């Protein structure tokens, strides 16, 4: 059962980024309301990641949960690549900051559960994420945080929520993911991601030295589960367990594991 681009009205675009667009768009027979990516061949060849867009998108058809955004399926034509999406109505993490500035410490603590559960239910399938960004999370319709991206491994670009391992020329496993967590807890609650400036240069040096401080806001147990993350050894990072059963998060989270 193969799909087409006339098995589908399109509506309006979604996002515009650098290999193609996303449209709102529903299948004709059902109609089903899902997103669909289109994507240029000549474009992705042209940049050498044709071959890294199909073992992502083999690897994620793998992947069923709640806090992943599903994909249902794919075709192409002569020119173009089509990815057929989950739509997530309330649109990203990333826009909800920039509306809201920063999160309580409730929502935040939701989001980091949802976020570990997920990649728990990853780690179990041998599947790695690598950076985790907020223009990368997506909210379902009940506010639920879905991981978007397509960056997962079975074992650049701007530098803000990567790791010392992955800039430094490393050697990097899955506690990658431990380091998302701890960079995406301090941007959610302070409202910028802890290493940022305004250079490349020194984005990367602040990485690596693990250079950052907290605003006054920031609460002691906030501080704690964020500095147990950001640990520039990986194999001193906590299991994802840990995260799920830490005291800030199991006071504040919302949401169960
Ligand atoms: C793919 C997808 C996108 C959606 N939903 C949405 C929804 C959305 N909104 C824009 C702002 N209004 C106020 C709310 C809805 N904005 C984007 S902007 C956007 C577009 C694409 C991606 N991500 C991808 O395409 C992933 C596959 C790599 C992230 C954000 N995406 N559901 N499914």
């Amino acid at each position: 059962r193969q799909w087409a681009l006339e098995d589908f009205e399109i509506g309006r675009p979604l996002g515009k980024g650098k290999f193609g667009n996303v449209y709102l768009a529903r299948e004709k027979q059902s109609k089903f309301i899902l997103a669909l990516k289109v994507l240029f061949k000549a474009q992705l060849e042209k940049a050498g990641v044709e071959h890294q867009l199909r073992r992502e998108v083999e690897i994620q058809s793998h992947l069923r949960h709640p806090n992943i955004l599903r994909l249902y399926g794919y075709f192409h034509d002569a020119t173009r690549v089509y990815l057929i999406l989950e739509y997530a109505p309330l649109g990203t993490v990333y826009r909800e900051l920039q509306k809201l500035s920063k999160f309580d410490e409730q929502r935040t603590a939701t989001y980091i559960t949802e976020l570990a559960n997920a990649l728990s239910y990853c780690h179990s399938k041998r599947v790695i994420h690598r950076d985790i960004k907020p223009e990368n999370l997506l909210l379902g319709s009940a506010g639920e945080l879905k991981i978007a991206d397509f960056g997962w491994s079975v074992h650049c670009g701007t530098l803000d929520y990567l790791p010392p391992e992955m800039i430094e020329g490393r050697m990097h496993d899955e506690k990658v993911d431990l380091w998302s967590l701890g960079v995406l807890c301090y941007e959610f609650l302070v409202g910028k991601p802890p290493f940022e400036a305004n250079t490349y240069q020194e984005t990367y040096k602040r990485i690596s030295r693990v250079e950052f401080t907290f605003p006054d806001f920031v609460t002691e147990g906030a501080r704690d589960l964020i500095s147990r993350l950001l640990k520039h050894n990986p194999s001193q990072r906590p299991m994802l367990r840990e995260v799920l059963e830490h005291p800030w998060i199991t006071a504040n989270s919302s949401k169960p594991s």
